[PDB]
């Protein structure tokens, strides 16, 4: 009974403590398979996911996380890093499968051209941006098949590099935390629709 | 009748034709309201969006992105900008209500310093890349409302900035242009998943 969208989007709050059930891989997939149909500029998708279960690789990553205690307790924890050299590298694989012969290089030169201008932190951000789309997609995915979630940027990119073996060029948006909800969540507000759109 | 956010994620594609009937500025309003419910790093909040609806302003908005048809054409066009000096002179409005006298001060001051020590691209980076989460969950309620809507990254922030009148330091994460489908939109692929996620 998976809820409709403004239900998930109105009844979401971050949840830190959880019940000590599995979830179940197939579950899982079904979540992220939903989630990774999210846009990105030029169907670029750089983002890539490391799910982790193994008990000793969370308390690592609790550490990391500056003692965060829902990161070991969490029956999973998603680390969503961005790779914008890898999907650079592997460019045929986002581009149309119409889109061949002389078109196809033409779209591909122009991508590489503006990414051959720019330096390593601009690069990480950018990357990092459309990341954020799949997390808005993935946060409110997770509250409509009833699993409770945070999100966090409290954690050392050095550390976490380190005990996955990620390349030194990825950005990492954020850790994700999830599981079956142990608590309601904390209740909070969002500034009046009037201090942040304005009609025109 | 909206739709569930399973069935909202798989079948959403870019609209870039539209009918000629309106967006009630309700039906608007709802949606907006619950996009605003998304989270960001420490409630900050640093989205901030115009709803353009004057012809003129969207043909000027048209020359800006590249002349794309589709910006004159929509009914609507939503332009995200992130203020991240707006949310920092405004930090009470976001601290937790219950979080009052020196607690307030203290997450207050730790926020003030994080961001005192950035540069203003590093500055516009951060907050476009939160604004990203918020742009996730409004394509996602569109779909679910049964709007069309094509995100956009090709135009000129300058031109964008002068035609509206905003802030040299504002990031312009996306225009969104939205509407009633007069389409179906093109197949899109995804990677496979075993090629994005790794399990751990
Ligand atoms: C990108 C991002 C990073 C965040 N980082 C942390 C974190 O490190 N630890 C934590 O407990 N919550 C963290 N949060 C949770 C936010 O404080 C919270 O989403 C916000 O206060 C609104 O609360 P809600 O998610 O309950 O609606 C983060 C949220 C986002 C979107
Ligand atoms: C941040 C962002 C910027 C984009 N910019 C443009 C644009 O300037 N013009 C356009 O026609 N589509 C643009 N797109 C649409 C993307 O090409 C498209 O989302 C992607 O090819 C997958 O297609 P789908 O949205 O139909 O699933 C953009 C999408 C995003 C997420």
């Amino acid at each position: 009974p998976v809820l409709d969208a403004k239900t998930a989007a109105l009844k979401r709050r971050s949840i830190r403590r959880y019940r000590k059930d599995p979830v179940p891989e197939g579950l899982l997939r079904e979540i992220l398979e939903a989630a990774l149909r999210a846009p990105s500029a030029w169907n670029l998708q750089p983002w890539r996911i490391v799910v982790v279960r193994d008990p000793a690789t969370k308390r690592a990553l609790r550490e990391a996380a500056f003692g965060q205690a829902h990161v070991e307790e969490a029956p999973v924890v998603l680390v969503l890093y961005a790779d914008l050299e890898d999907a650079l590298a592997h460019l045929d694989e986002v581009i149309h499968p119409g889109v061949q012969g002389e078109r196809r290089e033409a779209q591909k030169q122009a991508i590489q051209r503006a990414f051959a201008a720019m330096g390593q932190e601009a690069r990480k951000a950018w990357a990092s941006g459309q990341s954020y789309i799949l997390l808005g997609y993935l946060l409110l995915l997770l509250e409509a098949y009833g699993l409770g979630s945070v999100p966090m940027l409290g954690f050392d990119p050095e550390r976490v590099r380190a005990i996955l073996g990620l390349p030194s060029r990825a950005a990492i948006p954020a850790l994700v935390a999830l599981g079956y909800p142990a608590e309601e969540g904390y209740p909070s507000h969002r500034l009046p629709l009037e201090r942040v759109v304005l009609w025109r």
